[PDB]
């Protein structure tokens, strides 16, 4: 299918769509707008929010039910029925942390502020219960690579950004970092990627 | 398999999974706890949040990856991949929005503005999407139910506790909680379960 992926020129909610892709060697359109024509183009969808992807044509919205869609029946997906519902959960459970933040907030003061409540005051515990949950394992889920390391990984690089010293105390959790980092073709991406802050 | 819900003594979380349990027919104890007993119980989960199923003694979190993994397989999932990842959408948009009103806020004129300005703008602006989304159609997805009409009158359920006249001008969002509530499990299961305000 031909595959047209849109959204802010940011990794944000749409990285994780952008590793799944680099990963499946699947060719796809990456169009990144300017915040000045997002009026615009919000205008014409029918939830008027991004990411969105569309696929011949059809347009598909929400950046983890389209994950889902493409990490279906590969071996990104878990390898089980119970995998599959741990690799959601994981997922869930870091988009419930990252969905706190104010992103869209005008006040900037209100929006630091904010920012720096979570990232000092909430992040430290999430840092503990994923080490705690990944125990002994290689991944998160089971005995390989899971679309649940590639949002850690993405999540964790934007708390990376606003809170260098998150990890300090969390060696497994960075080794788990790296080992994405490490597989070629997202490596290969992230040597690509437009580099944005966020 | 043998399955164990725990949450506490209200519809809440929980409910997209009792709906979920009762239109499959499959059995379940619907374990629900008291506020005495929630600090020992948190104390033992990974993630220290409700609601969690134990299926033959293996704990699952995060309702929605729960809910998803309960429909596996079924025509409530969706049925094709592509209008898997539009029952996945919707659902998504719904949770989303119910994320935006501060359950736990404890002053009361704070909760109260917070609410009205939701049911405001907010809503109103959510209800013409999905009511233009779903059109003259009999269900959200496809031409059979999804979890995803289960969600949208869980949600709407709770949200009219707040404002009662929400849907007096969408009658097809209206339309499409009573085709929900009329399905024979679920009717039944409205029926029997406890009354709670949420
Ligand atoms: N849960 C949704 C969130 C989508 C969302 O709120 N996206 C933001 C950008 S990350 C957006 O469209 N903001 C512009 C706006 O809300 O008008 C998803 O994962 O796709
Ligand atoms: N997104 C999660 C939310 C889990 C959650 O925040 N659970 C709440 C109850 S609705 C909870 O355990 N709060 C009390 C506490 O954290 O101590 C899910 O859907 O399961
Ligand atoms: C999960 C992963 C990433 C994000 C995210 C959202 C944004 C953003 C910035 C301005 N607008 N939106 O940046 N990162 C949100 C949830
Ligand atoms: C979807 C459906 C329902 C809910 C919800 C969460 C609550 C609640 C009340 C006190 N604490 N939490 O009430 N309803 C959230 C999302």
């Amino acid at each position: 299918p031909n595959y047209k992926l849109t959204y802010f020129n940011m990794r944000g909610r749409a990285e994780i769509i952008r590793y799944i892709f680099a990963y499946l060697d699947i060719q796809y359109e990456d169009h990144r707008i300017e915040q000045a024509d997002w009026p615009e183009i919000k205008s014409t969808l029918p939830f008027g929010k991004i990411p969105i992807l569309e696929v011949d044509g059809l347009t598909l919205h929400q950046s983890l039910a389209i994950a889902r869609y493409l990490t279906k029946n590969t071996d990104l997906a878990g390898n089980t029925e119970m995998e599959q519902c741990h690799v959601d959960a994981i997922v869930d459970t870091l988009d419930d942390f990252m969905s706190c933040f104010p992103w869209a907030e005008k006040k900037q003061d209100v929006k630091e502020q904010m920012f720096n409540e979570l990232l000092t005051y909430n992040a430290p515990h999430l840092m503990q219960d994923l080490d705690t949950y990944l125990g002994g394992r290689e991944w998160l889920i089971g005995n390989s690579v899971t679309w649940a390391d590639f949002y850690w990984e993405i999540c964790s690089t934007t708390l990376l950004v606003f809170k260098p010293d998150l990890l300090d105390n969390h060696p497994r959790l960075v080794t788990l970092r790296k080992k994405v980092q490490a597989i070629p073709a997202v490596a290969n991406w992230i040597k690509r990627r437009p580099q944005t802050k966020l």
